[PDB]
C-alpha cells in the first residue's frame, strides 16, 4: 500500500486530446473519470466535474487535473 502511480494519467489525458493543446471536453472527462477508480454513479461524477471544471462544466485544465492526481 503506497500510491498507484499517478503518471499513467498524465499521458492518458494527453493522448486522448489530438486537436487541442492540453485540454479535453466534458465527454473525455466523464470517460477518464468513470474509467479509472472503480465504477462510479452518474450522480457522484456530476459533482466531481462541478469542481474539476472551474466551478461548473466546460473545458478542464490538463495541469489542474494532474495537480489533484498528485495529492488528493
Amino acid at each position: 500500500m503506497d500510491t498507484d502511480s499517478e503518471e499513467e494519467i498524465r499521458e492518458a489525458f494527453r493522448v486522448f486530446d489530438k486537436d487541442g493543446n492540453g485540454y479535453i471536453s466534458a465527454a473525455d472527462l466523464r470517460h477518464v473519470m468513470t474509467n479509472l477508480g472503480e465504477k462510479l454513479t452518474d450522480e457522484e461524477v456530476d459533482e466531481m466535474i462541478r469542481e474539476a471544471d472551474i466551478d461548473g462544466d466546460g473545458q478542464v485544465n490538463y495541469e489542474d487535473f494532474v495537480q489533484m492526481m498528485t495529492a488528493k
